[PDB]
């Protein structure tokens, strides 16, 4: 937990992080399968408890390199949560329309309300990573928004918001294992486009991307977990860990009306 | 299992329903827990079919009573279904913005895209019960809601939207079982609001409401099916078996 | 000034129809001009009435050809009405986000609230014209879209909405004359896309588009008004004329509070 | 005029500001009427530039007490101005939709998009001024807010927004005339308010809360002028003449 947790001193190295490490758990992938179905059911508990107390907004922010885990870490982690107080929030290429605003503004657009839980699957921060390695705009205006973000996310934090940032760490030969995966199964090859190719020869840049993004936004408020994602069974049974231990660091409520 | 579909004939009597009613499900609880996990695992691989497609458009409408099984029907049915390609949109007590704007303003908004699955916990219904009950709008102004609903709903339809509206139908006894049981339970007493005794009073005015509503909406497009609701395990078997049936209908195929 | 009103018999003629019809002012661009300015003040006062009294919706469609007047007509009618009541909501080629909803979903996102008047600078009948002459869908499709469009109107209307549709009627030679002044204006060439001239050659194609569009959702709670639109001044005179008659007959009120 | 605008200094003080300062203009009412429709058609001509460009995004925040003069700015200032690029947002009583998410949501919702001007009729200000007044909010949540806006408009101006907020200054007997006014206007009496006599009654909290927004949040990227707005006549000449230096300032051009 404190381990994988990024401290706020700007000394962050993604180098000291293995995509292979699985140390804080002991059992291997049989007893971590186990461990992850009990915080599972805490996970669907504690859902429950914020949806009913009705004053936290939880949101989770997933970024990873293509194949990294992304959609795989909502299907396992969030499964059997109710879907009345959980919303999976997607972003994309940006449209005209996203474009003809600041960046934060499809995002903000976004946010969770009060006993709602939402996942950002990518998010603002891709205004700081595919547009720093694509160029798509000059460091004089990327370089600005990393102190952009570092103050949305105070402002949501100090509204009422609990910001959990996971960083899925996959190495670059676990990349190609699973881009060729998903290329060779008949029900996934529809999610492989022919642009997953250039990010693929982009992977030095794209890592030191996610190195700056950290580094400069992982803070007190919004802290960065960088969790080795090359197991997914590891990769699901630590961020349900430091979801449930967080949740439960809320100490949520049931109203007692009159 | 068609015997719950309401048929566009506008002869339809709510009395002719019983919410106690189990007969479309050979055997008890346990027998209906075990069937209900078989297409909860079928309901899993066709909202994957659905997402990955991405054309159909699936808007699942759920109506009921004050404790009448919307949130249960939720947490259950779609229980283990990928959050991705399933949303809930719930209609409360309209803002001011929201009643500056034509009724179905709101509820527009949250209409299913290409390749997703949503789920009205209550919906624009609302706007021809509570609205009808409360009289919240004249008798000349909901009464002619009834075919801005059916031409709503033709419109989504034609556009490629599959629309199964479930009434959750329970008893005036089940009712009063639940909201003291929610009385009673700590972690249920929030649900509970002092307005759901007002709500218990016009009992009678809403099934009226309900009966009225389902005879002038239950369409070929868009039809609605009564779910007896008083016992949890054959609301959700029944809404499960309804909603499959549909999604398998829709013959849909992974691109190539 | 009834005789542009387009009766709900669905035997309707564009035919019928002069573009340089200027019947019903007796007089030319001069008179028109101080009569027009006589309408433009009361309209003023017709638009405070409605934002102070809160309750009426107020709809204008403006439908043409490529060069037919719309942002003229905004420009001219609208000039000097208050912004805090006035919004216009524009309708051009629809995103993916636009096209993976219904095609009401866009236009039923800009409908006016209580107070407001919103003018569509084109609309929903956009898919029954270019949806209908490029084949965006096919005929057993778009077909269907005329009763959706009457019975969204008469939802519209029957929630307090007052709609009011104009299609400003261009000939062909107006509109080559339009286009080649617009392409040798260097403050309106940016206004001109390579498309317009396809749009041109399809010039019949869409005129039956209208007749059809125009002979199908022409109603008494929505009416359709064919606007003579060669001659600007004219073009600007009827549209207003109309408009303050239609307000002046809401009979609003100043709320009295206690 | 540069001598209104409020340096980013923190040493702000509302008192230096007379409502009743006419000094930047040497001729009178009926000269600056006249100065006034050179600066509109100026106006109406940056607009239409400002839209067939379509770069830049113009944000003009309104602040006022009630009767203040923000409705007639934005009539007077933005009258024969383009409705096609010209949009008011007003923020008035926050809905339970616009509570459950933060304060800045439902205005970052509004900002203007690339060629289009966008009023605010009060603003995210009202979040560090009603808000601080009745104490909606304890001072420890509102204290953090002035840091947020900072930052908040930091980052518009850095992504291409040009942010002019204007405080229409009246004096407490010129709200006092307008306020009877209002209710002796039978075209006006509807603008009156019960609850506007309270805020009457905490005119001096307001001014102290108007003072500590000014001082905390005027800078370089997004500047606070103080607007002398007892005379209407110099009130909309001022707005006028920055609005359109500032315009003219872009040096925007038309497409090729
Ligand atoms: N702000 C942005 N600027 C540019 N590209 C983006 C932005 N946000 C997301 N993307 C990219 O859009 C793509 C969306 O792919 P996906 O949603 O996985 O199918 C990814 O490759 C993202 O890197
Ligand atoms: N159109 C509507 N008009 C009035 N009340 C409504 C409308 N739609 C929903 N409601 C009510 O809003 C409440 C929502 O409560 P809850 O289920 O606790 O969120 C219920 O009492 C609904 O009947
Ligand atoms: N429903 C629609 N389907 C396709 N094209 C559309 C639709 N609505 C508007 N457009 C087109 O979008 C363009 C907008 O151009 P403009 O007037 O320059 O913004 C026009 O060519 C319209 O015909
Ligand atoms: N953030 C806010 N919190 C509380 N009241 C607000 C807020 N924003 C605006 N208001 C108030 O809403 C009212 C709007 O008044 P009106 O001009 O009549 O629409 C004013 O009294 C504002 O002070
Ligand atoms: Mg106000």
């Amino acid at each position: 937990m404190k381990k994988y947790r990024v401290q706020p001193d700007g000394r962050f190295e993604l180098k000291r992080f293995d995509p292979d490490d699985t140390s804080a758990f002991e059992g291997g992938k049989q007893a971590a399968l186990e461990a992850l179905a009990v915080l599972n059911r805490r996970l669907e508990k504690l859902q429950e408890l914020l949806y009913a107390e009705g004053q936290h907004k939880v949101l989770v922010v997933l970024q990873a390199m293509d194949a990294g885990g992304k959609d795989g870490t909502i299907r396992v982690v969030f499964d059997g949560v109710n879907p009345s107080g959980v919303r999976v929030a997607s972003f994309g290429v940006p449209t005209e329309q996203e474009l003809a605003r600041d960046y934060l503004w499809r995002v903000h657009q976004q946010v969770p309300r009060k006993g709602e839980l939402v996942i950002f699957n990518r998010s603002h921060y891709e205004d700081v990573l595919v547009v720093r390695v694509k160029n798509l705009v000059p460091q004089q205006v990327w370089q600005k928004r990393y102190r952009h973000i570092r103050e949305f996310e105070r402002m949501l934090a100090d509204e009422g918001t609990t910001i959990l940032k996971f960083f899925l760490h996959i190495s670059k030969d676990e990349q190609r294992q699973r881009l060729q995966e998903r290329l060779d199964n008949p029900e996934k090859r529809w999610k492989f486009r022919m642009g997953d190719l250039e990010d693929r020869r982009l992977w030095d840049r794209y890592q030191e991307a996610y190195e700056a993004a950290i580094r400069e936004t992982s803070t007190e408020y919004a802290p960065w977990y960088v969790i080795p994602a090359n197991k997914n069974w590891y990769r699901n049974w630590l961020v349900s860990h430091i979801l449930v231990e967080t949740l439960e660091g809320l100490a949520m409520q049931y109203p007692q009306p009159e």
